[PDB]
RNA sequence: UUUAA
């Protein structure tokens, strides 16, 4: 087909949402964590991770039936470089009377042993 | 002691 106009950006900045919502880097560079105490929320763990490297997207879960805290989280990294940092950064980290465990996200790619 | 809420 032949050319037409761009009709200019949506917003001439950032892109307008109900949400900033969850996402993702490449293979890798995503991460879990658990064993968290209750005081700790997205941007807490956000906050817990970003000095390990660019964070895209942090959350800690919650239930849905009594709103409290899941006790555990997720993150990812723009590169696994700083992902399997933040493993050996945050796991076996002593908080109460528990350490934080800390993991890669599950793959297809791990689903095999091929 | 764990994978979307």
């Amino acid at each position: 087909m032949g050319s037409s106009h761009h009709h200019h950006h949506h917003s001439s900045g950032l892109v307008p949402r109900g949400s900033h919502m969850q996402k993702e880097g490449p293979e890798g560079a995503n991460l879990f964590i658990y064993h968290l105490p209750q005081e700790f929320g997205d941007q807490d763990i956000l906050q817990m991770f970003m000095p390990f490297g660019n964070v895209i997207s942090a959350k800690v879960f919650i239930d849905k039936q009594t709103n409290l805290s899941k006790c555990f989280g997720f993150v990812s990294y723009d590169n696994p470089v700083s992902a399997q940092a933040a493993i050996q950064a945050m796991n076996g980290f002593q908080i109460g009377m528990k350490r934080l465990k800390v993991q890669l996200k599950r793959s297809k790619n791990d689903s095999k042993p091929w």
